[PDB]
């Protein structure tokens, strides 16, 4: 117990360096520097909504790390977790393969230095001659390399640190985004390592300053640089049983069952294909078992021949991360219904001010728009079309808000939010609409975007999973969705014998009534529901005010007999287990934090990489195409300079993204295409610190002269 009590009490970040079996704190102004030969320990403390403290324990192993040092650091992580009541999540991070949560801690990026305690090097603050290489993308990574032209190439950027003068050099085949990320590193050296007293000089090939050539000599010819699939839909779950390692498989299908987690045992979730494995500590497992949680997982990596660098995570029961919970069918946590937050608050959203919905103030806070999926109140001018054969036919204006599953509709809406305003194109593909009209609806949808100036937001929605914003476009009138039918002229035939509806309300108070099958299992305590005899207005336990008044407007167009749940008439159950667990609502954001991705459809292999940390507008590369994943929605940000193929692949990429998501995601999840510079409020609202004029001047040219 050296200086455990010095850290873990105030919310923040704390880093130590294992030096001869001892914890040595790293200078505050040096976090991000790590020696290839040493091992570090990191403690992330975030304020858990109400007033609690949540701990994330990472220990970091360099490449040139001695076996005695890795264990030394690995030992501390266990004893520290013990000192913090085992309620901390533990992480094994290896150089170059740090977890998404870990990378999010370092905005400026990481520096990998050559040296360590074994070679007698420290973290000094008060003459230098170093060379760094910054390659790849999104993840800033600067590795120290031999000081010679032998380390250079065209596709990457390099930094030559000389003390008073930092020289930045970018190859000819580099990109104007990578050069920007490298600027962050140079600022970190000029500001943090010199107390601001240094001249950062930049150059490109052929234009290298004199000081740079004097140490390297002449620049010869330099080469270029080089750098998957959807292999993360399936994962396996095992039970660990005891030196002699004994694992027993518990389930093979990725959509898991929460019940198989028994508190007396420990389990390992195998996602090694994607390079991650989890370790779950039950509350009733013996102490030696839970204290060997690290070395137990490491043996599993060996028994399966997974790469040594595979990420590891140890989760105590009741403190499961949102990534871990999504592997199970509808995670229902026991005593966490009321009260602020849930089991875990992702580090990149602990800073977001939770705003409740207030319709009177929506046209001011873009943050509220994003948090509730409402761009505005849904009262602007709206023009709807119905897909008849191979063109759009304007729908009966008095029937606005009625949609038949056998048709397909196109809705052009003009939303006014804040100062300016824009347009959103909604394509409603009915569940029973024929194959031709569905595809023709989406083609005419994309055409409508083209002839409108290529600016409005395209949003494809399937019958049954309509977004929250869509329900509130007809005033208080509820959106009604018939199962089968058609509003085509004279096409209406006759209704069915007896159908039953479910009236679900949103955060906005408006409601939608969707036709469903008349069976018992389709009953929901949270939602309201609506025979040749009469009509029953059944109100579930969770039924609120919106879906009761919505259920009378449904009755107004076609007489009521109100009846509450549990006490139903005798000839009423003339229609099994229904759903009783409630819906997430305000804390849905807690359980499913928003994540941002970059995607590419290169040579028959779809590849995505998650960008970590807090949502920063700067991470939206103009030539990339990004995925902003809410839970109810999947945004697609299309960079203006993206390839013409990926521009049109916007829909297909999101589809591929969802089909392969391990959560067995809802196949009808709405997908929303957004163009660069025309982001609706529900998209910009997630980026605290959004500058409209950010793209006005090129992002690379800004930071260029911004700091000399």
């Amino acid at each position: 117990h050296p200086e455990f009590l010095k850290a873990g009490k105030e919310p923040g970040l704390q880093i130590w360096r294992v030096e001869k079996f001892d914890l040595v704190p790293v200078p505050t102004n040096l976090y991000g520097d790590f020696f290839t030969g040493d091992a570090y320990v990191i403690l992330k403390t975030v304020q858990l909504r109400n007033g609690n403290l949540q701990y994330d324990l990472h220990y970091w192993l360099g490449n040139e790390c001695s076996q005695d040092e890795s264990g030394a650091a690995a030992i501390f992580t266990v004893q520290l977790d013990d000192y913090l009541n085992g309620r901390a999540v533990q992480h094994r991070e290896v150089q170059g393969f740090e977890s998404a949560t870990f990378l999010g801690y370092f905005k400026s990026g990481l520096k990998y230095k050559k040296g360590g305690v074994a070679s007698g090097f420290k973290h000094v603050v008060p003459v230098v001659q170093r060379l760094f290489q910054v390659k790849r993308r999104r993840v800033v990574r600067a590795t120290e390399v031999p000081v010679s032209w032998e380390s250079f190439n065209n596709g990457d950027c390099f930094i030559l640190d000389l003390g008073n003068n930092i020289h930045q050099w970018c190859g000819s085949n580099s990109n104007r985004y990578e050069r920007l990320k490298a600027t962050q590193v140079s600022k970190g050296i000029r500001d943090n390592e010199r107390s601001g007293r240094a001249r950062v000089h930049v150059s490109e090939e052929g234009t290298e300053p004199e000081a740079m050539l004097q140490v390297l000599g002449p620049k010869p010819a330099l080469p270029a640089g080089t750098e998957d699939a959807a292999n993360r839909k399936l994962a396996k779950l095992y039970k660990v049983s005891n030196g002699t390692m004994s694992v027993s498989l518990v389930a093979d299908e990725n959509p898991f069952a929460q019940g198989a987690l028994k508190s007396e045992d420990c389990f390992i979730l195998d996602h090694g294909k994607d390079g991650k494995i989890f370790v779950w500590k039950g509350k009733q497992a013996n102490t030696e078992e839970r204290k060997a949680a690290l070395k137990t997982a490491s043996d599993f990596i060996t028994k399966m021949d997974y790469p040594k660098q595979t990420q590891v995570s140890v989760l105590p029961e009741g403190g499961e991360t949102p990534l871990f919970k999504q592997f199970f069918k509808n995670w229902r946590d026991p005593d966490q219904t009321d009260g602020l937050g849930l089991s875990y608050l992702s580090s990149h959203i602990a800073n977001v001010e939770r705003v409740p919905f207030d319709a009177a103030t929506l046209h001011t806070s873009t943050a509220m728009a994003a948090q509730h999926g409402m761009d505005d109140d849904g009262t602007g001018q709206k023009q709807i079309w119905r897909i008849e054969g191979s063109n759009k036919v304007p729908v009966d204006p008095a029937t606005y808000g009625q949609f038949y599953g056998g048709d397909s509709y196109i809705i052009l809406y003009n939303y006014r939010h804040g100062g300016r305003q824009g347009q959103i194109i909604y394509n409603w593909q009915g569940a029973q609409s024929t194959q031709d009209e569905v595809a023709a609806s989406a083609i005419l949808t994309a055409q409508l975007d083209e002839e409108l100036g290529g600016t409005p937001v395209q949003s494809r929605v399937v019958q049954g999973k309509e977004p929250a914003h869509l329900m509130s476009l007809f005033g208080g009138k509820p959106m009604i969705i018939y199962k089968g039918g058609t509003s085509r002229e004279g096409g209406q035939t006759a209704p069915a014998s007896t159908r039953l509806f479910q009236v679900r309300a949103n955060s906005a108070g408006a409601t939608r009534a969707v036709e469903v099958l008349p069976k018992a299992g389709a009953l929901n305590s949270n939602d309201a529901f609506v025979t040749p005899s009469a009509a029953y207005l059944w109100v579930g336990t969770g039924a609120s005010e919106a879906e009761k008044t919505g259920a009378q407007e449904l009755l107004r167009v076609l007489q009521p007999v109100q009846v509450a749940e549990g006490s139903e008439p005798d000839g009423f159950w003339e229609a099994a287990a229904y759903r009783t667990s409630p819906r997430l609502k305000d804390k849905k954001m807690d359980a499913h934090p928003p994540r941002l991705f970059a995607c590419s459809n290169k040579i028959g292999r779809f590849v995505i990489e998650e960008v970590p940390g807090e949502l920063m507008q700067e991470d939206l590369a103009t030539d990339d195409v990004m995925l902003l994943d809410t839970w109810d929605q999947v945004f697609v940000w299309v960079g203006k300079d993206s390839q013409e193929e990926e521009k049109t692949e916007a829909l297909t990429s999101a589809k591929r993204y969802i089909e392969t998501d391990p959560a067995n995601r809802d196949r009808r999840t709405p997908i929303t295409v957004v163009k660069q510079g025309f982001e609706p409020p529900s998209f910009v609202g997630w980026f605290l610190g959004w500058d409209d004029d950010y793209w006005s001047v090129d992002p690379l040219d800004r930071a260029m002269a911004e700091l000399a």
